[PDB]
């Protein structure tokens, strides 16, 4: 019924866009969180729980499921939507972010990377048509090129040789990736701009994307240590150079602050680990801003984690209930704190939504800032 | 409308009963599982996937919840089943196993145990009158008397000292119990029968008990290192010396067939930790024996866990993806294991009550452990 892949907008407001991208799995609601599943997991959530939260789509990290449990293994049991038991779209990042990250004796070259895994040491490789690869094995229904990504800060010339770098793997993982009918015909392909912080780089980086043509377009390179008011000036200028009418999406790491003034600038799709991983170290997400329910002023406080959330965990927990959990180590704790965090992620999406179709994002957005920092 | 407690046997078979206990938050159906709650959570599932696997009733620990969060504490945020969110009947322990297990620096007297935390080694105390206050501040809908456990082997001498120690602790915690009004209206209180492996001990303890009178009658002592031939041995001639018309509650841990012996030697009543602790160490039960998920030859495994759990688990994920998200050390491999775990506990409870029910539970034992050992 559903196309392979159909991204339409429907309301707009200055540079940012609502809509929705079908693909055959489902359909995806934009502005979009999509929360990340490490090793074919959400953390601490089975995915009927993720569902409930409002997410319409995951992430699976390709770095992290090649080493375990296998790619080629998952392929074989039926792939990763019937192996995890979600069956709606999954975006499969390249595995090379994750490589320069998480992974040892890393070897760099025009061909791909080497490297050894932080698990056991046990030797593998990526590259442009190997990450492909794996990601059909996989079964992903977005597939994001395999790209080299560039450290904050970077040189003019470092940036640049990595851009181009990036660029010519964009090329490769474009032609891997048609030149494999069954992923080609039901799958999608992102290009990811890269250019660290100068905008000469980041528009010949859009230019180069554009001219191969991809479903959708990454802003990758930011979020990696150069501060929010840094990363809006860049977006500033590197939104508008990507395609208008595909999506956008905003690689790495946010607070809730740093997903409104993206959605400002542009941004469609965001990837954030922080409500995931920061929901068992004690953070929980409110609208007065985030909290630490470790702090012994919860101890007795019978109030939700928010007032005004939806969610399961503030209609039927107490913060005294989850503060004790926490510290007590109980996994039970890490459950309600990470449903609780997604869930606000996707109310804040939701919120989002709504306000740019009826023209008034950019009051939302001053009043979500006044609020959640007063 | 209902009582604050009645035992109704509806059928019997040899040795064994099955029935209902009716209390005010709901009704017990017996022979019985009840999972454990330790610090007001069992381990990894909200209470809601509790009670989907079927259970009637939980324990709750009091020693782990006079440390964290504190019985005071519990009480003035409205009682462990507000906090927890559990809102069936709870049976609470006296505490004082845990105490010699867990605790340190334990002083014993005729009054009481003084003790440290083994979390922060802060100083302690529980004696019969301030174990069955603080299961009234948790707001406990079963009681049980506070007693002196007797290590296994015990000398005859050292086995009588501490049943009739348990003894004068079983009069002082009826007392307590009946003196508060709000605790003696609305709750239980059950004894507990010590005298390790001695018959004539057992006996004096049984007469004790009933002479002083309770709700029910837990057999105290064993599942300590005696082994499942001794146990039943003492099982055997103990459980007729308890009056017939209350139920019967074997405390310790044990394997399905544990259970299954049990039942047959006139126990109504269990709460073994196993299913909850094993699950995230790999252990799984099925009705051909438990299996370790952990084992590589479970790597590639499309098969639910058992052939025949009716569990949400067993409906939904392979034993290929519940073996990697254990080896990943994975939250959600805990969910699941122990969800599975209480949830065939539970299906063990539900045949071993219909085949009394039916006149066929001895048939049932036999081709349980056939099956289970072949
Ligand atoms: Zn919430
Ligand atoms: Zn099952």
């Amino acid at each position: 019924d559903r196309p392979r892949f159909s991204f339409s907008i429907a309301a707009r407001e200055g540079k940012a866009r609502t809509g929705t991208i079908e693909m055959k799995r489902g359909v995806i609601r934009t502005p979009a969180f999509m929360p990340v599943g490490t090793a074919a997991t959400v953390k601490a959530l089975k995915p009927e729980t993720v569902r409930a939260t409002g997410a319409d789509i995951i992430l699976g990290n390709t770095y992290h499921l090649m080493l375990r449990p296998g790619a080629e293994r998952i392929a074989k049991l039926g792939g990763l939507h019937s192996f995890m038991g979600w069956d709606r779209p999954i975006l499969t990042d390249s595995g090379g972010y994750q490589v320069m990250s998480l992974s040892s004796l890393t070897k760099q070259s025009e061909e791909g990377v080497t490297f050894k895994s932080h698990l056991d040491g046990s030797r593998h490789m990526l590259s442009p048509e190997r990450s492909i690869e794996i990601q059909h094995l996989l079964g992903s229904d977005i597939v994001m090129a395999f790209d080299e990504c560039t450290p904050y800060p970077a040189t003019p010339s470092r940036a640049a040789s990595s851009m181009e770098r990036s660029m010519r793997w964009a090329k490769r993982s474009r032609d891997a990736f048609d030149s494999r009918k069954e992923q080609a015909e039901n799958a999608a392909l992102f290009g990811i701009q890269q250019g660290s912080v100068f905008e000469n780089l980041r528009q010949q980086s859009a230019d180069a994307l554009a001219e191969i043509g991809f479903d959708g377009y990454a802003v990758g390179g930011l979020a990696v240590g150069e501060g929010q008011d840094e990363m809006f000036r860049v977006l500033d200028f590197s939104v508008p150079m990507l395609p208008d009418d595909k999506p956008h999406y905003l690689m790495g790491d946010g607070k809730p602050d740093d997903i409104v003034g993206a959605v400002e600038r542009g941004i469609d799709m965001f990837d954030c680990v922080l409500p995931t991983r920061s929901g068992r170290n004690g953070q929980a997400f409110t609208w007065d801003g985030p909290i630490n329910i470790r702090n012994a002023r919860f101890s007795e406080d019978l109030k939700p984690l928010d007032s005004e959330c939806h969610c399961a965990v503030c209609q039927k927990w107490s913060r005294a209930y989850i503060h004790h959990l926490i510290r007590a180590g109980e996994i039970l704790g890490a459950m309600l704190m990470t449903e609780h965090n997604i869930a606000f992620y996707q109310q804040l999406m939701q919120k989002i939504r709504d306000s740019i179709s009826e023209g008034r994002f950019s009051q939302f957005a001053q009043d979500f800032r006044a609020r959640y920092f007063a």
